[PDB]
C-alpha cells in the first residue's frame, strides 16, 4: 500500500508527462502500476488527488535540479550564482515533463490558489536566499526581500509560460534569456 | 439587448466590486439590472460567461487610465506608467474583480491571455520608444514586454493580499523603481 502509492505516484508521472493530464485516465494508470483500481481509489479519491501528488515530486526535483545546477555553475560570487540560477530555470523549465505537468496542466487542475501556493513553497527560500546574499556581499542594494524575490518569481514564470507556448520556442528561451540577463545585470554591483 | 447586456454589466461590476465574485448570484444581479432572470440567461448562459465581459470592460478602463496617468523622455513615462499601474491596482474595484476573482474564474491561461491583450500593446510601445531615444538597450521587444506584465502582475497581486498594503505598496514601488532604473540607461 505504500508500494501501490509509489507505484502510482510514478505511473501518473510518466503518463501524464507524456499524453498531458486530459488524455490519461485513472484505470490507464492503475494498469501501467500493475494494481486493482480499488487500491489506487484507496490511496488517492479521484484523478486531481494524484494529480496533486504528482505535481509535488516534479517540483521538488525542478528544485534539486536547479540547487544542482547553480552548484555546477561554480558560482563563486552571489551575482554569478544569480546569473547562472536564471539560467537553469530556463534549462528546466524547458524539460517536457516538466512544461506539460507543472506550466501547462496544474494551473488548469489545481486552480490558481493551488498552483500559486505551490509554485511560492518551493520557489520563495532559494528566491530569498540568493537575493539575501547578494545584499550581504553588497553586490545588491539593500532593500525588502520578500517583495523583490516576489517580482522574480513573477518575472521568472511568466518567462517560462512565454517560451513554453511560443510558436519558436528555441528563439523564445534565447531572447527571454537575453531579456532577463540585461535586466540582471543592470540590477546587480558585479 | 445591448441594452440588456449594459445594465448586467454594470450591476454585476458594482456588485461583484463591492462584494466579490462567489458572495453574489446572478439572480440579485439581474434584479439590480432590473431585467427578468430569462432576460439575463438569454444573454449570458451561466455566472462566469457575465464575469468575462465585466473582466474586458474593467480591463478596457484599466488600460485608458492608464494611458490618462502617463500623459498627465521616453524612460520617464516608463517610471509614470509603473506608478499608475500600482495606483490604478490599488483601485478596489480593480483588485477585487481583475487581481482577486479573475485568476481563480477565468483560470490562468485565460488570466493570462486577457491581460496580455490589454497590457502588450502599450507595453511594446514604451520599450520601443524608449529603445528609439537610446534610454533602453536594443534588445527583444516581445519578450522584455511579456517578463514586465509578469513582473508587475505579481508586484500588484503581492500588494493586493499583503497583510499590510501600505506597506507592501511603498516597499515593492521601490523595488520596481530599482528594477526599472537597471533596465534603463542613463
Ligand atoms: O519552481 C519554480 C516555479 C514553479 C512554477 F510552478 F511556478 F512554475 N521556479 C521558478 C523560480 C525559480 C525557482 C524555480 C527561482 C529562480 C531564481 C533565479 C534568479 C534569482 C532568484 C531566483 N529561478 O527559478
Ligand atoms: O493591465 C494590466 C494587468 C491586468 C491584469 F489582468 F493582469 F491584472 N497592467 C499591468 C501592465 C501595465 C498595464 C496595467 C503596463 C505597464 C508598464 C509599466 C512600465 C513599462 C511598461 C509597461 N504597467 O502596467
Amino acid at each position: 500500500s505504500a508500494a501501490t502509492r509509489e507505484a502510482l505516484i510514478t505511473g501518473a508521472r510518466k503518463l501524464w508527462g507524456l499524453r498531458g493530464y486530459a488524455e490519461v485516465g485513472t484505470p490507464e494508470i492503475a494498469t501501467e502500476a500493475g494494481v486493482t483500481r480499488g487500491a489506487m481509489y484507496h490511496q488517492f479519491a479521484d484523478k486531481a488527488a494524484l494529480f496533486r501528488d504528482v505535481v509535488e515530486v516534479v517540483e521538488q526535483d525542478v528544485m534539486a535540479r536547479m540547487a544542482t545546477l547553480v552548484a555546477a555553475s561554480g558560482a563563486a560570487t552571489p551575482a554569478d550564482a544569480i546569473r547562472a540560477a536564471v539560467d537553469a530555470w530556463l534549462e528546466v523549465s524547458g524539460d517536457p515533463e516538466v512544461r506539460q505537468l507543472i506550466l501547462l496542466d496544474a494551473p488548469v487542475v489545481l486552480g490558481w490558489a493551488g498552483f500559486r501556493d505551490v509554485a511560492q513553497r518551493y520557489s520563495l527560500g532559494m528566491t530569498e536566499q540568493l537575493i539575501t546574499e547578494a545584499i550581504r556581499a553588497g553586490q545588491l542594494a539593500r532593500q525588502p526581500v520578500r517583495p523583490l524575490a516576489q517580482v522574480l518569481i513573477g518575472a521568472l514564470d511568466e518567462a517560462a509560460m512565454f517560451i513554453a507556448t511560443a510558436d519558436d520556442p528555441k528563439r523564445a528561451r534565447r531572447e527571454t534569456r537575453q531579456v532577463l540577463r540585461r535586466l540582471i545585470d543592470g540590477m546587480l554591483n558585479g
